[PDB]
């Protein structure tokens, strides 16, 4: 009953050619016998270079950002760009560019939306920090975040669309999430998606857990309902994320 | 005049297509003078530029960076960049410094963490129309590159190349003279001839980041302190060549 599983590899800015060549060379070796959608999101100028090498027919590769039209933006990424070189899925929102490059919801949004128009399947990240889940607050955010996405959507365009929860409060603050707050979350998002867009497509969203995830502790955050897969960040640069994979059945 | 450079500000734009005839028809033009051509593609169009630009007077530069690896969702990072072979970069940028928070202190890092990793800089100033008409040229364009100044040593400056940008003529309906671009790079030069050292300023590359075609750019770099061209829209064509050119 459960939607199709995704594991998408987050490598963030990191990686040189020897590291990358021999780490996909890991990911092709692993055999996945179940339907899990896998995802590896480089640097831009690494999408070449994955796109030689990783052979996986699980996998696809996915942009860590980009903007939604060409022209005279210095610097960036556009979605035609992405669509040109063959790249069909895109992270947007991510708590690190709404942190320290300012994206706003209505920027966010405006990405996932024009994403969306352009064939993209996108993984939009929600999150909040440790002074709003102080607050009592993390309904208020996240829903606040995914009410701006759905705001610039409708039904269809839903089956692009991919939600990824980043636990903030437990990044780089010395505090922990467990695999029951994420469940919580989880669900709390769900429950907002059947109530506001439809029952069916709160069933089929695959909403993915963007917090600490290692080999010990992905089959039993993957065995709570309302999580889909993972957004894994440091253990994605390892073959500890065939593991991670192998807990998605 | 030191050696000229032709920069090829491609922005945004471009396709798999489209560069690889560009890049083409660049190959075939043979350049027999002394001058430092650069092409900068998105990132995603790195590999693809460096496989196929063949020609001996071209460099690949980066439209952007950040110092370090890590944890930065979206951006590429200068070791990332020496490890697949980019040895130049723009930074500081007038649409970064615009639309992607680049302040004057965040340019003036990100071009000292370059020079150190042993990055060749063409770092980015210029000012707007309402600075302009507030008789504000010389204040922001010297505050910009004192900026970058104080983070330099003096043989940091032998990587660096400045590029103004008449930031008051984009998309405003004003227009910029050869004149008023000569201006401009004489106090740029004049201040570093006063701040940094004489020997520097002498060296120093200063390129128009304005609108140059085939047209205008002989009449441009025939003024005694322009060094080359920070090229937009021509660039993406076969009039590219001309500019080159126009260097001689
Ligand atoms: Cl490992």
């Amino acid at each position: 009953a459960k939607p199709q599983p995704i594991a998408a590899a987050a490598w963030k800015c990191n990686g040189t050619t020897a590291s990358i060549e021999k780490l996909v060379q890991v990911f092709n070796e692993h055999t996945i016998s179940h339907d899990v959608q896998c995802v590896v999101a480089p640097t831009f100028v690494h999408i070449p270079l994955v796109q030689a090498k990783l052979r996986n027919p699980k996998y696809v590769i996915s942009a860590q950002n980009a903007i939604a039209k060409s022209g005279a933006f210095t610097g960036e990424v556009s979605m035609p760009i992405l669509k040109d070189i063959g790249v069909h899925w895109v992270i947007l929102g991510h708590s690190e560019r709404r942190t320290y490059y300012g994206e706003t919801d209505e920027i966010v949004a405006q990405k996932v939306s024009e994403a969306c128009k352009q064939g993209f399947m996108v993984i939009a990240c929600i999150g909040e920090t440790l002074q709003q889940r102080e607050a009592n607050q993390t309904a208020k955010v996240v829903l606040s975040q995914t009410s701006a996405i759905a705001a610039k959507l409708t039904k269809d365009a839903w089956n692009q669309v991919v939600l990824a929860y980043e636990p903030v409060w437990a990044i780089g603050t010395g505090k922990v999430a467990t695999p029951e707050q994420a469940q919580e979350v989880h669900l709390l998002l769900r429950k907002w998606v059947s109530e506001n867009i439809g029952t069916d497509v709160a069933a089929k969203l695959r909403i993915l857990y963007g917090g600490s995830v290692n080999a010990a502790n992905a089959a039993t955050l993957y065995a709570k309902p309302d999580i889909n897969g993972f957004l894994v960040g440091g253990a994605s640069l390892k073959p500890e994320f065939r593991d991670i994979i192998d807990a998605t059945r």
